[PDB]
């Protein structure tokens, strides 16, 4: 019952991340003594997914390199999605079941001619390949540990069921990197609807930085004629990419926060956690159980570090004037005790007085503590013009900035009298205090 | 009477002196579902010269419905001879290629030459048009 | 066992190495006219690099018949995405851009590539093919 397999499970090493040199045939023991196999250790499966070319996509090397980086001396399993991956798309989302059931099935015969552990084995999906182990697992007796999976495939999985599509009982724990979710509902790349215990929505799902328009003309440009293709492809590979940046930087994982929605976290009302929430994201996140669907959200850099900080901001504005405004820019700036930014903007329509406003800021390099604060608020009449001639402004008191990472609810000051905020004016400064 | 407000469009420093071809569409087809914030890119062609990729915005896209919008060109042109009407889409990859996605059928276009009052009827073909998300555009002509 | 006769093509000197991408059509219309001697261009795009207007030739077109013919390019491609099945004529000007000209229409079309055995089978649109003289071309699809 090991003919119909179709499907060949490679194992690389460290010394070679690039060709698949061995050839583990499920029944066929021979394999295993062929290649070593240490069966105490924890061994991770990585599923592709779909491909238009013949081969393995660009990040399989990096993400071996990088698993054997972080836990050496231990298994590596590659498939071969390859030779049933090139057909046509639909084609390959059929063919889901037949890998989910061979690669249930090689794990079946390992639990019983070697009675591996089952508790030391990862599926690490992308693509198609997060819906292949999904639906495979849920066929194994013995269920699995992790089965964290990379962009799951949306097209014929939305509008679905646990047997079709990944499912949070499909294994002991799951975690989802939602990195792209544009476009009406059923229709976008990325499933939307949250799947696992824990889910996350890096940026909101809605794109990724680190990439521009790309495709400048359907025959000029390169659709998918390679070049510009990887820059289409803006945040479909930003999943693997930030896996193998957390897995590769354990000291400092980036801390991926728990809300209700999108503009919630947007406005920042929902980044303080008690309670167990605020969890970890990557390799070293925190196995944890949910009564339902946990969304999650943060922020990240362009490419290389991610690992971005959050330090949303309340303002107790209170002045004179009432005279309410709308759709205003302000700018702001920090100076700490490692480094500083220096000219981070951000935006707060609605702006009225009386009234206390919060929003979420983020930077892009550790700060540590933080001194003073810089709130210059900006206009399109630099010149002198509108330089003399009043123009509105307000009035500063406290200011309540609430650190992420430590829970610190520093109370910034404004000075005796030294701040009237206007318009096309220098910042007022501020100070640790109370 | 009274004060008199005026409005144009111009190219960016040199020549100015653009011109301005508005257009109308009788957009007709058979799925209801109002779609809205869509971006719609033509492309025009006359005996002069020809544009090749202006875009251009229209939200609130329904069915048995007539629109209308504004469009600049920074050549001239003269004449107009044939018309593209492609719709943009942010899914270029064969992800959306295949899979039923929303379209809708265009009949006729009434463009109207701005300094010469030439209500220039463009008319699709006999049945190659069914314009389509991601997909290429749909020719017209001259005609009537 | 004996003589065994071959054949290829090629480039003009310098690399050679040229590839073969011969294709079938499954001509099926309504209007059962038969023509003759008639040339057909088409255009592929791929993963690696695109043709843009290669002709080719194939007469005693007819109707509910299949077709086929050999087709060369001299620049590596990979893989192919869509197709490109323009028509053209010696009318270009606008006399032959109204009036009912002969056309047909377009079901499926299996290109078979040479050096890898591919039957990519591709796909015409649900219903925006409509091959015609004088036309725009006819987009195909990766498919089933």
């Amino acid at each position: 019952d090991f003919r119909d397999i179709e499907s060949k499970f490679a194992l690389r090493t460290p010394e070679d991340t690039a060709e698949d040199t061995c050839h583990l045939i499920p029944g066929v023991t021979e394999s295993v003594a062929n290649c070593h196999f240490n069966h105490s250790s924890k061994t991770f499966v990585v599923i592709h997914g779909w491909t238009v070319t013949g081969m393995y996509e660009s990040w399989v090397p990096k993400l071996v390199a990088a698993l054997y980086k972080r836990e050496p001396d231990s298994n590596v399993i590659v498939v071969d999605w390859l030779s049933r991956a090139q057909q046509h798309y639909p084609v390959s989302a059929g063919y889901t079941k037949l890998v989910g059931q061979d690669v249930a099935k090689f794990m079946n015969w390992m639990a019983d001619e070697f009675n591996y552990p089952l508790g030391n084995v990862h599926l690490l999906g992308y693509s198609l390949g997060a819906h292949a182990a999904g639906i495979a697992g849920s066929l194994t007796n013995k269920k699995v540990n992790r089965i964290t999976g990379l962009d799951p495939a949306g097209p014929n999985f939305e509008y679905a069921e646990a047997p079709s599509r990944l499912s949070p009982d499909d294994a002991d724990f799951v975690d989802v990197l939602h990195t792209f979710t544009r476009g009406s509902p059923g229709r976008s790349i990325g499933i939307q609807k949250p799947v696992g215990h824990v889910d996350i929505y890096p940026n909101g799902g809605t794109f990724q930085p680190g990439c521009n328009i790309g495709e400048a003309l359907r025959v000029i440009a390169e659709r998918g004629l390679g070049d510009v293709d990887q820059l289409v492809k803006c945040s479909h590979e930003r999943s693997v990419h930030l896996f193998i940046d957390s897995l590769l930087n354990e000291e400092n994982p980036s801390k991926a926060y728990r809300c209700n929605s999108k503009e919630a976290f947007e406005k920042g009302l929902c980044l303080s956690c008690r309670k167990n929430r605020c969890n970890n994201m990557g390799y070293e996140i925190n196995k944890v159980r949910a009564k339902r669907s946990s969304k999650m959200y943060l922020k990240t850099r362009s490419q290389m570090p991610y690992k971005v900080f959050h330090y949303q901001v309340k303002i107790h504005f209170s002045g004179t004037e009432s005279n309410t405004y709308t759709n205003q820019a302000f700018e702001i700036s920090l100076y700490g005790t490692v480094a500083e930014s220096e000219n981070i903007p951000f935006t707060l329509p609605e702006v009225s007085t009386n009234k206390t406003y919060s929003f979420l800021l983020y930077t892009e390099v550790d700060i540590g503590e933080l001194l003073m604060l810089k709130l210059k608020w900006i206009s399109d009449s630099y010149f002198s013009w509108s330089n003399w001639w009043s123009s509105p402004g307000f009035d500063i008191g406290k200011i309540r900035v609430k650190a992420g990472e430590t829970q610190k609810k520093v109370i910034f000051c404004s000075r005796e009298k030294m701040s009237y905020l206007q318009k096309g004016k220098s910042p007022v400064i501020f100070v640790k205090c109370h």
